[PDB]
């Protein structure tokens, strides 16, 4: 059973990092962007948006969201591939995968490769490891981590296999000692560039480069079509090429370069020059590195201007205060000028406006503070690209955004080039927990980086992350159930930065504002917080390791110890009476029925593994009626846990949520998403689990999501789920039900 949907993204606005840009240099008005963890977009500049390539990506090949490198043939430019896959540890249990496609990433075919990549792991901003010949769409190289080395298909990426010539797969890794396998990779080889020149359109280009992420060796070629490779004599020593471009117009490659593979540092690096003719490398680095006072960053986000090559830009990789930098030269790196400069300090010069009228968020809660703007240029720029068409239009990617000027040469005749978020239809985010309260704002939600919001329109972005405080990372929000307008988050954010601010929060007027009293010792991480059904008394099990579960009567005024009950376990209220909060920690679930002050064991042997972890959420209007979302099954209680009976039909459940009841039903509808006849997606149930109908399509899966869902208790058929790193998507009955 099956009912139509319309499925849509809450309104934030990007809100992670864009981590690759890519024009055809084939034709005009072809651009497209890869992130980490939330696919890859196309822009539709008729409709001003970018359209997501990905969605179709669902649980069981989730990885395919991190999106390691884009390329875009400029022969046939209807075509364009992507490498994915999104952690080489055991996070990621899939291979890595070449996708291709032949209209524009609408379509694609996927060819599996023998090793995992990438997306989401140090070095990412590197790149473009994958790119086509531009001489001849057959011939394509990627550059592979992981000490695999560099790869090649002969048939436009339909097949893969090692260049086992290949010289050197690799040396530099962040750090070797980390044992969870995150830091502890060969980067690898890091991107491939073309010498057009080198060839004939319909022959394969003879002459390519390849940077390699080995400080002693960073830069190989070949001339012969890669039958044979060197390392490029005279290439610089001591640090990791970012990035590479060739101009085959004026026969010389620019390279990037940085101490680490970023994205987070970087603090010392260099750009150079070599000429093929010559054989000659030149230093042109903006800041030398050899200047050790003065450089502290190194080298991203390199770009060249193909109506005019004598034009570069390059990014600070990285620059965290006041700002990043950006500079340009209009000579082959001869000479730079720069995005700002100091005049006399804390004072400076701006080439620049920047509105971000559209996502003004992007303050981040915070006033601009000289010399420190706010909102910022921007942080973590590996990604920056001048339009191979028209040198008015750049882009450029941060940590939060993605930034466009549309007025780039403005900057050369001594004004001030604007620049905006280009971010429409992009949405990015991670999300924690969400909940739709039955009075005031339709959804509140706790996201990663942002903290998160109160939506008071779920099509319009919101004005300001919460404040007062400011969280890094929302964790976890709920409500009063029977005082909808009490409102309570907890969230992360380094305490040395924030002293007098809390990782648990208040609000008694529906999330409009804030408010804190206190928190234990020690607290960074902002674990999971319940609200009784009248709002005046909070369970608390902040999210450090070993943080004791506490709670307060009152607003966080202060805390006590909650006995019996495991550190960091998962703390739900009852949405009816008051006094009853319930635990889940490593198979055994607890309930207390004086508040919190007390719990104790009520049922054990339960599910402790699931997708998103084991989910459990209580049923508003319905005491001692809990849901429970595991990997085994979805699971029922209605005595407030002490027994639990699986819901026949469902195999596998992520996670569980509740909405306005059907009409004619008094049960909240319930959604889920999970698995039903072999078939994992989104699907609601009118009648109490008994039967379910499919809410989503194959085309609308969003990779692995569901860490949040909840139903609205306004709109019957409303649901949202969180996803990680597509935003919060949302779903309304668009039809009636199949059968
Ligand atoms: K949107
Ligand atoms: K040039
Ligand atoms: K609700
Ligand atoms: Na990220
Ligand atoms: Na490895
Ligand atoms: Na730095
Ligand atoms: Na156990
Ligand atoms: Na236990
Ligand atoms: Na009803």
């Amino acid at each position: 059973t099956t009912q139509p949907y319309t499925w849509s993204n809450v309104a934030i606005g990007g809100g992670g990092f864009v981590d690759g840009i890519v024009f055809n240099e084939g034709a005009p008005g072809i651009l497209y962007v890869r992130t980490d963890i939330g696919g890859m977009y196309r822009w539709d500049a008729a409709n001003g948006r970018w359209i997501p390539l990905l969605d179709w990506v669902g649980w069981n090949n989730w990885g395919y969201n991190g999106v390691v490198s884009i390329a875009a043939d400029p022969i046939n430019t209807n075509k364009v591939w992507a490498a994915v896959g999104m952690y080489t540890n055991s996070w990621d249990p899939n291979d890595g995968a070449i996708l291709r496609s032949s209209d524009q990433g609408a379509t694609w075919q996927i060819t599996p490769l023998p090793f995992k990549l990438g997306g989401n792991m140090p070095g990412r901003g590197m790149g473009e490891r994958l790119a086509v010949d531009p001489n001849n769409d057959n011939i394509l190289y990627f550059g592979a981590p992981s000490g695999k080395g560099l790869w090649r298909s002969t048939d436009s990426g339909a097949t893969w296999s090692q260049m086992t010539n290949f010289p050197d797969v690799g040396t530099y890794i962040a750090n070797p000692t980390d044992t969870t396998g995150y830091q502890s990779d060969i980067q690898g080889v890091v991107w491939v560039a073309f010498d057009k020149s080198s060839s004939s359109l319909g022959q394969a280009s003879k002459t390519i480069f390849v940077g390699v992420a080995d400080p002693n060796n960073p830069v190989f070629w070949s001339r012969d079509g890669g039958a044979t490779w060197q390392a490029v004599p005279g290439a610089p020593t001591g640090f990791i090429p970012h990035k590479g471009v060739f101009d085959p117009v004026n026969h010389v490659l620019y390279i990037a370069t940085s101490n680490t593979g970023g994205p987070y540092d970087g603090s010392s690096g260099d750009v150079w020059k070599f000429s093929v003719t010559s054989g000659t490398w030149t230093r042109i680095s903006p800041v030398p590195s050899t200047d050790t006072a003065n450089d502290y960053f190194g080298y991203s986000g390199l770009t060249i201007d193909r109506q005019h090559p004598n034009t570069i830009m390059v990014a600070t990789q990285i620059s965290w205060w006041p700002d990043t930098i950006i500079f340009r030269s209009t000579d082959g790196g001869a000479t730079w000028t720069r995005i700002w400069d100091w005049t006399s300090y804390p004072n400076r010069s701006l080439r620049y406006v920047l509105d971000i009228s559209a996502e003004p968020w992007l303050t981040f809660g915070v006033q601009p503070n000289p010399p420190v703007p706010s909102p910022k240029l921007g942080w973590m720029d590996e990604a920056m690209a001048i339009d191979p068409f028209n040198s008015d239009r750049m882009l450029y990617g941060t940590g939060a955004t993605l930034y466009a000027t549309n007025d780039l040469t403005k900057w050369d005749s001594g004004g001030q080039i604007h620049i905006a978020p280009m971010v429409k239809g992009l949405e990015e985010t991670a999300v924690n927990d969400l909940i739709s309260p039955p009075s005031g704002a339709p959804l509140i939600s706790a996201l990663g980086d942002l903290g998160g919001f109160t939506h008071a329109d779920v099509t319009a972005v919101p004005s300001t992350i919460f404040t007062s405080p400011v969280f890094t990372t929302g964790t976890s929000v709920d409500y009063a159930e029977l005082n909808p307008s009490i409102i309570v988050r907890a969230g992360s954010f380094d305490p040395s930065s924030q002293p007098n601010d809390r990782h648990v929060a208040f609000s008694t007027d529906g999330g409009k504002n804030w408010f804190q009293g206190s928190e234990p010792g020690g607290v960074t991480t902002g674990g999971t917080v319940a609200a009784s059904a009248d709002g005046s008394r909070f369970v608390w099990a902040p999210g450090d390791p070993g943080q004791p579960v506490v709670y307060a009567v009152g607003f966080g005024n202060s805390w006590a110890a909650s006995q019996g009950v495991p550190a960091n376990a998962q703390i739900r209220s009852d949405r009816v009476n008051p006094k009853t909060f319930y635990a889940l920690s490593n198979g055994t679930f607890y309930r207390s029925t004086d508040g919190g002050v007390t719990f104790q064991p009520v049922a054990a042997g339960l599910p402790s593994s699931g997708a998103v972890g084991v989910m459990f959420h209580a049923v508003p209007g319905k005491e001692g009626d809990l849901w429970l979302a595991a990997s085994s099954g979805l699971y029922h209680s209605t005595n407030g846990g002490s027994s639990w009976s699986a819901i026949t039909g469902v195999s596998s459940a992520v996670n569980v949520g509740f909405g306005k009841s059907a009409p004619g039903s008094s049960y909240p509808a319930v959604f889920v998403v999970g698995t039903i006849g072999g078939v994992t997606g989104a699907y609601r149930s009118d009648d109490g689990g008994t039967t379910w109908v499919r809410i989503n399509d194959d085309q609308h899966q969003y990779g692995n999501w569901g860490q949040a869902i909840t139903g609205d208790p306004r709109i019957y058929g409303r649901v949202y789920i969180g996803t990680n790193g597509r935003g919060i998507v949302y779903g309304d009955i668009a039809g009636a039900p199949s059968g």
